[PDB]
């Protein structure tokens, strides 16, 4: 079982990075190099780096935890500065590639053997790789109608067309409306008569950007079976699926439990043949300034993406791979230590969501029926629904209400900024995306949702004007 | 004038990342965010970093030089970890953009006002951006017949055809044979009747990879003048031009005197219109594993390069910008101090090149006339000529001698591995590139040239066979 068929003409056809030696030849057993254009490590200005950490989020400065990064190391699980600040295999340093093979064995084991990982400069990097590796010029990619907008620059670069896939906005939505999704495929010729059959599905199955929704283990089985039947690849994008949130309890967990009953399976777990490419990032779990991530796919998909990175992004920062790999191994003692740090963030992220939602639930705006809120199963985004009258112009009134938000002093992202096709999605655009991740503290969350709901109350009180 | 016309249709065509305020719309003064999917810095497992530096190349274990990176600082010459580990502008952090401008005003002041820098992930990343910003499908790029081979994949990715420009191998040589360069251009339709007029030149003008040649100031004026006449862009690649080398003396400097008299001027110093795009890297001067560099070009070229980054390479590591920005500002006290560290390395690479040449000059292979070396004027590479009888097969006998080089225990790079077009350049392929950047010490240089000379002698003593 292999996905060679799914891999692009463009990506397949890029070349790999010299014969029978003479009869009486043996290599010399310790040779010297006049070959590669590499400054010897003695040239590097950095001798050692001390990385000073925290035991938990929001802690202010038991003594401080420290990882020392020395010029040289014998530990096969650490990266020294001698290799870390030197030229490296583009696919990544071996210790960080291994930490990720194990992390994925622990959290989302692929249902087949011939899989591999590949260090990236983040999710967006990972998506652009996934787009290049699966889309030729003229292909259609299936994109969730409200999506992570940048993806369309990577599909558009690979020359593909984003066909939009309707989201169900019910409080129990999996996200993607399975019925309108089955119809699109069954009746492709009827909907898009002048476009080829879709090549791929770009889905943010868990903590969907920006809707909030998570696809259940039974919904994924169905989508995967649609992937096998109509033979399309799955680009899975999971930057914060590890941040599982329990459903709203009014405000004011061990590794085996989380892994067994809190964390929703990844499409990697359903995949037998390598038609799933998974995109991961250290952005929302460590810091966004790393520009570090990894993808998981079939050995031959990762190979193609290697040849692409050889052209457009020749390696993640080795100093960053060094600082991040050694913090995860020395401080956090590997896979299970990193899940314990991921779980600390869970509680914080968990507490914040519930606060923003309480914030909203006490408002006259919620009580009067003007706004509702989807309860996100994971991540850092809430869908904030605006119950405008049906007959009014969604885009016109949402634009006018955005200026009202900005005048009351609450910035949000409107739904209509996150579409594949604004005409296709205008009627389901009556929503702002809230993110409770950036705030400094609990009082900001409270004040944030006070203003958001105060503004919406004036907007409606005023009869949907700025009066 | 300006180089708007030189910007590729493809690069020009990317979008740069909208309704009228209502009547009396005052924005709120101090507003809150539920907008961006940015974790608050409080979520970052790193609180501070100490970077432990050497003060001269090859030092061992004076209080030791160290730089403290705090979560917060008000110094506008520094980057804290609050900004540095957070989503950042794709062009780079303002302190590091500022150092690059200043570094460049000091060293290679462009000859016009309308230029800018941009943070890259090294020279290979710069050159890809350059290839993209200047070349459409079916465009032609002139490339030195022996070159940095990876460049071809960038040009190939841009849809462009690489025409080779001949190298003169005279010990005299500027590199590019200017006589055959002026011919190619004057009589283009006799040379390549199928192909458009060249869109650009790729030139490693100082310390040419691999040949080692440096173009004089007056030879660059001639190249620049051909560039205005035939209206092509110049992609100037300079990874080691700063490491100027005094001509050979038998072995065993003040900033203003280096700047004023040792450093060969950059095409930037000739450019009046924005024709020139300069590729800088921290690879060879600091460390390769940073994946950090920058480009100098016209404001309109760099905007284009920005929109391309937005697609394929969303910014250098912030953590790496942070460690490099601060090391250079705190420890080295800015531009003049960084040039003082560049001068320390200069002295090393200087002593190394001469030890290598001394080692070659004292051998029977040199003395018998079986080899010769070019005195390079900058960088970390040497053309080692192999005087093969004119009528033997250059490639056949060179692949043979390489096998002999490997059996005697010296790894070198054959020139025939660094061609645009192997058949076009076969007759000038009778040379290996030597690099003295990688050796741990002087002893490794002298033993390196000993093994190189022993084998060329033995191979020549055997009759240009292995034996
Ligand atoms: C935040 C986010 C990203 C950004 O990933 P980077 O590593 O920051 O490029 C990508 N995809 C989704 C769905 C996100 O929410
Ligand atoms: C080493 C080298 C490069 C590569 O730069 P990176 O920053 O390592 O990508 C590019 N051009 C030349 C001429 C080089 O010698
Ligand atoms: N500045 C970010 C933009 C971004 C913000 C938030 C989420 C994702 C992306 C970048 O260059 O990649
Ligand atoms: O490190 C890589 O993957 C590519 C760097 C290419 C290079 O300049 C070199 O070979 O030294």
């Amino acid at each position: 079982s292999d996905p060679t068929h799914l891999i692009s003409k463009r990506a397949a056809g890029r070349t790999s990075v010299s014969d029978k030696p003479p009869a009486n030849f043996k290599p010399h057993e310790k040779p010297l190099a006049l070959s590669y254009g590499m400054p010897n490590h003695g040239f590097f200005p950095i001798d050692s780096i001390d990385v000073n950490l925290v035991d938990y989020p929001f802690q202010k400065i038991t003594p401080q935890s420290t990882v020392h990064i020395s010029r040289h190391t014998t530990d096969p699980k650490l990266i020294d500065l001698a290799r870390g600040l030197q030229y490296a295999a583009v696919e990544g340093h071996a210790p960080l590639l291994q930490f990720a093979r194990d992390f994925i064995i622990r959290t989302h084991k692929p249902n087949y053997d011939d899989w591999n990982v590949f260090i990236t400069t983040g999710a967006s990097d990972g998506l652009n790789k996934a787009a290049d590796v699966f889309l030729d010029d003229g292909d259609v990619i299936l994109v969730e109608e409200f999506t992570f907008s940048p993806f369309l620059r990577f599909s558009d670069n690979a020359g593909a067309k984003a066909v939009p896939v309707k989201i169900n906005f019910d409080n129990d939505s999996d996200g993607i409306d399975l019925t309108q999704f089955v119809d699109l495929l069954e009746n492709w010729e009827k909907h898009y008569p002048n476009l080829p059959k879709p090549k791929a599905l770009y889905t943010i199955a868990t903590g969907q950007n920006p809707t909030g929704f998570t696809q259940s283990l039974e919904f994924r089985k169905k989508i995967y079976d649609l992937a096998v039947k109509y033979d399309f690849a799955i680009i899975e994008d999971d930057p914060y699926g590890y941040l599982t949130l329990p459903k709203y309890e009014k405000p004011n967990l061990e590794i085996d439990d989380y892994l067994k009953n809190h964390l929703t399976p990844s499409y990697l777990e359903l995949d037998t043949t390598g038609r799933v490419l998974r995109v991961e990032t250290f952005s929302k779990l460590f810091a966004p300034g790393l520009r570090l991530g990894f993808i998981v796919g079939h050995k031959e998909v990762i190979d193609a993406v290697k040849n692409y990175s050889d052209v457009v992004n020749r390696g993640a920062s080795g100093l960053t791979q060094t600082i991040v790999n050694n913090v995860i191994q020395e401080n956090f003692k590997g896979v299970d230590g990193w899940l314990e740090w991921i779980l600390k963030m869970r509680l914080n992220y968990s507490y914040r969501k519930d606060l923003l939602l309480y914030s909203i639930f006490e408002s006259q705006a919620y009580k009067k029926g003007y706004v509702d809120v989807i309860d996100p199963k994971a991540g850092m985004f809430v869908t904030f629904k605006i119950n405008l009258p049906k007959d009014v112009d969604v885009l016109q009134k949402m634009k006018l209400l955005l200026w009202k938000l900005i005048s009351y002093g609450i910035l949000v992202v409107p739904g209509y900024n996150m579409t594949v096709d604004l005409e296709f999605s205008k009627d389901r655009s009556n929503f702002f995306r809230l993110c409770y991740a950036l705030a400094n503290n609990d009082e900001e969350i409270l004040e944030s949702g006070k203003r958001l709901t105060d503004a919406v109350y004036e907007f409606f009180s005023n009869g949907l004007e700025f009066h």
